[PDB]
């Protein structure tokens, strides 16, 4: 074993591992900050974890490993005023005005301010922040104002994406964070994926705001404002509220969402519904036309651009379904007017998202028909919480109501999509009852479930074995790629999420401070709520949705065909 004296208490243990890492496994404060995901800031290390080592001097914690013989201090004057020293040092480059900060109630240096009673040498209070800000994306925007230089949102499109969008760059002789070439994001390979903005802690990385093109379209009298929010939404917005974490809350939203004055409370899981008979029915369709295999999903606009960008071949590959937001937004301006007497042009449809990206998917040129947006506007579940507070609306209080049923329904299959692995069950579940035309009672897929990297497995549709995928998050599409997993073996339907978990773990999510990370696993916690639905619910096929099937029976006819495929359908070329 080592011997380990820290504050004077003896610890005897075989572990190798960080100072930081064995401090936190045994209750001994050290503060950190720009270590995060086993990383820290290799080239300007924040010192935030310095920690005295007798005979060594002051040492950064996060990377330092235990010995024998260490004898470590981390609350000596010494440590405390250098660790004060650096937080104001920061403080010097960073406009403190919490305010109107969008990270007022949860930003990690304000809190390591207050901890160690930092103040600036000199007040950075710039006059004209136009140079600082960059809001030319769809999806995110940088306050270089705010920008620590931790290097965390760098690290974290690495580990995530591995597209590594986010770089370090030198502008004029100045160390910030942006794009190649400083360009828009939109205009790089960069996914618009938003982990950047997760990894942030600090307001320096935010999503691109659409509130006021809701509040807008609210206080508009003659607009109808449709509201639906994604699976992941009612299972992530009850941490804004110091609610927990894995805490559904689903009714909670509906009564909230009628509060803030939307005209029409529906869901997207209606549109999971949808997307599930769009792309289980030409699963079916390309087995009987032998291919092109494999279909690739197409819901996450993160991987469509992570395709765009470094593997336009499968472009023709994907599904011509459209996301669940498009697909729901589609029918939101033709179908929904058809059974509401709503002028179209009068309908303003926002849906609300764990996700960054859905924005730039919105926004696509081509995402409308005779003038009409699909999606009017994203907000994502940090915008809506926002949305929320600034209302006044006591949420954790606030009594269950239901949605509208007309696209407020929803199986248990479109539920589960907001996890990886979700879509591809929810489809399999459709599939296999179309191309063997029966109701079969086994639908729990478990295989594609969890957070492997790679999960793969065999499924059998009428009398015939079938090879799926399922790709969770970015970094492990271009490993399955690169390291011949694809020529391995004939896949006939692939999965691919952007985010490492699926949409529980959104660019457009809440954050988790680093503490809490380490105490709840987040991603596994959130898809639990989803899966707990499917489970308690009495339709858990996209099929068996009683209002869908209205929609489909009275409006669009037979999907893959007719009209359904007209407008429902979007397919991307290179
Ligand atoms: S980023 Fe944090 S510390 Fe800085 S102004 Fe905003 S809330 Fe305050
Ligand atoms: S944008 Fe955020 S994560 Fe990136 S360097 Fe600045 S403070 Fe760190
Ligand atoms: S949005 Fe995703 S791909 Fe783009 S810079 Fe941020 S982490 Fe990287
Ligand atoms: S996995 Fe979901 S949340 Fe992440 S980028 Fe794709 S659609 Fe957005
Ligand atoms: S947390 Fe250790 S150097 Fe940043
Ligand atoms: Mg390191
Ligand atoms: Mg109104």
């Amino acid at each position: 074993m080592k011997t380990i004296i820290i504050n004077g208490v003896q610890f005897n243990t075989d572990e190798d591992t960080t100072i930081l890492k064995f401090a936190r496994d045994n209750n001994i404060d050290i503060s950190a900050l720009c270590f995060l995901n086993n990383c820290n800031n290799d080239i300007n290390k924040c010192e935030i974890c310095t920690v005295e080592v007798e005979g060594t001097g002051l040492v950064t914690a996060c990377d330092t490993l235990i010995e024998d013989g260490m004898i470590i201090n981390t609350n000596s004057d010494a440590v405390n005023e250098k660790i004060k020293s650096r937080i104001s040092q920061l403080l010097d480059i960073h406009e403190f005005k919490c305010g109107p900060c969008n990270r007022r109630e949860n930003c990690e240096f304000l809190k390591l301010v207050i901890k160690y009673k930092a103040r600036a040498s000199k007040p950075f209070l710039p006059k004209d922040k136009t140079e600082y800000v960059d809001e030319r994306s769809k999806s995110l925007t940088v306050d270089r104002t705010k920008c620590l230089l931790c290097g965390r949102c760098v690290n974290a499109c690495g580990k995530n994406t591995e597209t590594y969008a986010m770089k370090f760059l030198n502008k004029n002789g100045k160390t910030i964070i942006g794009a190649e070439d400083e360009k828009c994001f939109d205009d790089t390979n960069c996914l618009l994926c938003g982990q950047c903005i997760i990894a942030c802690p600090v307001a320096a990385l935010s999503e691109k705001s659409h509130m006021d093109r809701v509040k807008n379209a609210l206080n508009a009298p003659e607009k109808h404002v449709i509201v639906a929010m994604a699976p992941s939404v009612r299972a992530s917005i009850g941490e804004l509220f110091n609610m927990g974490f894995g805490v559904d809350v689903t009714g909670k939203i509906y009564t909230a969402l009628r509060q803030l004055g939307f005209d029409k409370i529906f869901d997207i899981n209606f549109g999971a519904d949808m997307t599930i008979m769009e792309e289980a029915t030409e699963l079916v369709q390309r087995i009987e036309n032998n291919g092109p295999f494999p279909m690739f999903t197409s819901c996450c606009p993160g991987w469509v651009r992570q395709a765009e960008n470094y593997y336009p071949e499968l472009l023709n590959n994907l599904s011509s379904a459209k996301s669940p937001q498009q697909i729901f937004g589609t029918a939101s301006k033709t179908y929904y007017p058809s059974i509401s007497g709503l002028d179209p042009k009068n309908v303003f449809t926002v849906t609300v998202m764990p996700c960054t990206s859905k924005k730039f998917e919105a926004d696509r040129p081509q995402m409308e028909k005779d003038g009409l947006r699909d999606i009017d506007a994203v907000i994502t579940t940090r915008e809506l919480a926002k949305m929320i507070k600034d209302a006044k609306i006591p949420f954790a209080k606030l009594e269950d109501s239901e949605a509208d049923p007309a696209m407020g329904e929803y199986s248990g299959a479109g539920a589960i999509f907001g996890a990886t692995g979700g879509v591809m069950e929810a489809a399999l579940r459709s599939a296999k009852d179309f191309a063997e035309n029966a109701e079969l009672e086994d639908i729990e897929y478990k295989q594609v479930r969890g957070l492997n990297g790679i999960k793969e497995a065999e499924v059998e549709i009428n009398n015939n074995k079938y090879n799926v995928a399922v790709i969770n998050g970015a970094s492990n599409l271009f490993k399955f790629m690169k390291s011949g997993m694809i020529n391995e073996k004939q896949y006939h339907f692939i999965e691919v999420m952007a985010c490492h978990g699926g949409c529980v773990n959104g660019g457009g999510q809440p954050h988790v401070n680093p503490k809490d990370l380490e105490k709840v696993d987040i991603k596994k916690v959130r898809a639990s709520v989803l899966y707990n639905q499917d489970e308690h619910l009495s339709k858990r096929k996209s099929h068996e949705n009683t209002a869908l099937v209205k929609m489909y029976q009275n409006y669009f006819g037979k999907p893959g065909e007719g009209r359904a495929h007209e407008i429902l359908h979007f397919k991307y070329k290179k």
